[PDB]
């Protein structure tokens, strides 16, 4: 009884969500909407990927439909989201991934198209936010349109939840060394809003401001007003690492932190929070489905009330898998 | 008696043309037009450069004008090129560098604005093409709108002229390993027209097609229909190298080729064609004003009628200096 | 009846040969010799790879032996190759991959250790050279020590053989845009022999001289003295492309060249020479086992007697697979 | 009355120290010792630089001596430091920059060669440590052999001194995003001691451990046992940024921190500690002689007792200038 899923927008997040859905098999993709991309271009884009390699399967175009592993997918090219006939294709859930419809009113334009529930793959100002393994038990069948927050937030939230539940975080500051994204540009370029983001991505570091640590307090209400930070954008393909410096109420040696993190990674947070002790680097976490992997050897502790923790997280993947897992849990709650 | 120069578009070519004009002092910039960039953003963009470093001088904004080294520059923000009041600012020549007005009819929209002559910093379908040091003596004061072809063409043309004048090129194929440009994109991305150009610039090589070697036959009429080739786009900041494989009529040892190239580089083509024998790499030619520099040690010769020549050329700079030199020669012919 | 294979040196070529042998299953690895690497370091090096990703299997160390997929491997740490007890481990063939024993006299030091035949994974001055699919039928059971030439040579030889057999290459010049290797260095550095190779690999192009096209005439005797060229070293992880500019005796349109290349790629040279018509880039050929893949859209033809051909080849892989295939053919001839 | 300076080792630090000494003109270089580099190779290495560009001056070799700007320099090629005739060349101070003679006993081998005082351009276990602008007034003419600590330490120490003097740092954790160095290697490689450092520098982030924040407590005795941290090695040419997260005794808004940092940067710490408010990136600090530049817009403050500060520092340069400034102050104290 897999739910029917339509995808709005065939960008990096939409293609990776489709790839993760076909690899895991938890949900079924029946419809893809993109107005600027024709069918053969979507075949070429889904077939070849520079970062994650070639697709393991058969993808082609026939009868005006995108056939992936023998499964036909109806293609729409409507710019206005209110005109898309989601109910004609039979799609029950709709993943909004264009990044321009983030408010509840804008994302509610899929409702008159025949869609039941809309999941936004972006942070939202007013839609409820859910992170798998942290607060996903708060979801109700009354929540038609929700949000999966952001990848960084998805990296920070389970580790922060475990550390706050075991030792009581007083306050913390987070720094995330981030890989390059589609919004950056080569050889400098223009960028009215953010002047730093318009510089050349290949030759620079480029500090930036983010609100993921502030969104952690939205996801976990006890940590509201205790977490904030910034980011660096280094020229890496698809690996980012989160660094969290925090102060704790109860004394905690580094071995106790490692023990409780490994214990949480084994049972309750299996598949979400990872644990390792090897001498790993960034490219060892390519195409990893974990939301975050705790690095035991990388972190350092100044004292029992002042520590610093390091976590690896894949930007492209992982989140897509959390979107698929959230849709599966939503279908299970139906 | 320096000529007054206005610049349309403040992109990479326009900023570098302004920088080269202020460094050399041959011409004077009195007007800059760009509709999407405000004045403080142009101050920030001209002040800081990721590739060529900080500007050697004083740049600021005062009284709604851009003051560079004590020289005020009037700023226009007109999208339609026919509405720009070039004659009000006193600009005599206009450098069209936006890359969207390449035909004679489109570039003639600056004529009713009060401009006398328009120089296009791009290849053109119907405007006459001039390369400094090769065919710039063919220019007439009757030529209001002309073109400076392309940088690659500007790299290939003097070396090909010298080799054809000394040994009689029968036919040749050219390959140019090119640095990244503003049209490429990080982390793959979309590109309807050219599907290869939409892939990730950081992780790929990306073969491409170019018409610079075909434009050499337009500049040099005796070589028409004898030169064609392609290109590779490697992730380099701003250095490209041209490789030319050719067949000659008269026998020519490699020492004779080196001798005639050094002799041509010394006298007639001083400052345009360079010559070196050191063990150089690409970053040794950063901020070099030469159109092309012949690498003696890099090339190889199969036999006296079949050789391969290597030339280094800076993409960002050099061309801008050739635009400034062409404008100076145009003002001298007046 | 798989042959027993020992590997001398656990560098990039030795590890990739072991990986290809365990993936294909044609031969069996029973012994690895390296004096500078301890056992746990070899476990860590074989387990994690930055370019080709994690190993698909189980690798561990037990009883002083390297266990890969349940197969134990004896480990030697002898610096002098004459003291290695190859016959004690039961290894019949020995792959010499350290790159310092390339002559016949130096590579013959494995013979008194109990090894029967020695295969050098490097170009050799006096050992016979064999390329799979080109001249591998010339091998005799009298040839104990031979060579597999080089990867570039392995890329160039089948395409050149097909083009020479169909159209009669008169002469040709080859340029190969190469990825970075272990001999290069970051942030410049020292390099007495080659001054260009000591410069910084990340920021430069670095022309270099190679003898692969000269070695093609050693492999194919009819093309002796007709092929020579050079190379460029761009900062790419593991993808290189070969560009060959050639003159032909019989007239040949580009469609006929594409037809004969596709026909040769289908039947006789299946798995060695590849053919494609898609808009591919370098990272599309990551972990590809083909020796060379002909790019139909990338090449250009000046005329029926003057053409330019483009081929993609993986530096790390492919060659390792050709070493494994050559050892399998050698065992079949026994 | 400039002091005579000899340099041991012509690596990256020695060449940059010579370049900074010839650019500033505070000291005079009379002798260079390197056993593995011949004279023409040093001419080529000093003439061309991939990061900082070509040398602004004349460098050549004549009469077995290195002539820079008309100044001859005697060249030694002695491996054993005790055999170098420093007193024959007239050198009074000796800069030890090979990185293998860091103890007092090993660096004292230059004393019987005729040298008076030895300055180590590396952290030392037992030699006294001096940072310019922080504790350089503690130096005595009784200190023949001393140390200039490390560049990171030189970046962190003035900012930490200002913040501790104004607001009383309780404890702090430091993270520094570092550019690539000569010890890293391309395409992975071997690294017995540190397994993470042997991975490929181009494709990875590579966490590492450093003792610069622990050395700050050695330089500033009041901060002993209050500062520790780690590092990340991203593939950048020559720009690194320091991030310091700290807790303060007295309340401090971000505007007060900016005011006291700007006031300290203007008067007492002119030329050592920099201040900026522009939207800068890493490549804007290329060839900057400041030890550290405070970034006002990049940092963030959680509350009045918990802040995070960002500072930019050039790895190659700056330190070399601090070595030259320390030698000038040492000569002034004589």
């Amino acid at each position: 009884g897999k739910v029917k899923v339509g995808v709005n927008g065939f960008g990096r997040i939409g293609r990776l969500v489709t790839r993760a859905a076909f690899n895991s098999g938890k949900v079924d993709i029946v419809a893809i909407n993109d107005p600027f991309i024709d069918l053969n271009y979507m075949v070429y884009m889904f077939q070849y990927d520079s970062t994650h390699g070639k697709f393991h399967g058969t993808v082609k175009a026939e009868n005006g439909k995108l056939v992936i592993n023998g499964n036909p997918i109806t293609i729409f090219q409507e710019r206005d989201p209110s005109k898309i006939k989601w109910g004609d294709a039979g799609a029950e859930y709709v993943v909004e991934s264009t990044g321009v419809f983030t408010t509840m009113e804008k994302a509610g334009a899929h409702l008159q198209g025949g869609a039941k529930r809309v999941i936004i793959s972006a942070p939202s100002a007013d839609a409820p936010m859910f992170v798998m393994g942290v607060n996903h038990e708060k979801y109700d069948n009354s929540l038609k349109i929700i949000s999966n927050a952001s990848c960084t937030t998805n990296c920070l939230a389970p580790l922060a939840k475990v550390i706050h539940d075991n030792f009581g975080i007083v306050e913390g500051l987070m720094t995330t060394v981030h890989a390059i994204t589609a919004t950056q540009k080569t050889v400098d370029g223009p960028s009215g809003k953010l002047w730093r983001d318009g510089r050349g991505a290949l030759q620079n570091i480029i500090p930036a401001s983010t609100g993921a640590a502030k969104a952690v307090g939205k996801v976990i209400p006890e940590l509201n007003g205790k977490l904030t930070g910034m980011a660096f954008r280094v020229p890496t393909a698809n690996v980012s690492v989160v660094d969290l410096t925090c102060r704790l109420e109860k004394p905690a040696k580094y071995d106790d932190i490692k023990k409780v993190v490994k214990q949480a990674s084994e049972g309750p947070l299996k598949g979400i929070l990872g644990y390792t002790e090897h001498q790993v680097v960034s490219s060892d976490f390519n195409s990893d489905t974990h939301s975050s992997t705790f690095d035991a050897g990388a972190g350092i502790a100044l004292n029992d009330h002042f520590v610093k923790l390091i976590s690896w997280y894949d930007n492209e993947f992982g989140y897509s898998n959390r979107v698929v897992d959230l849709m599966a849990h939503m279908a299970s709650k139906e």
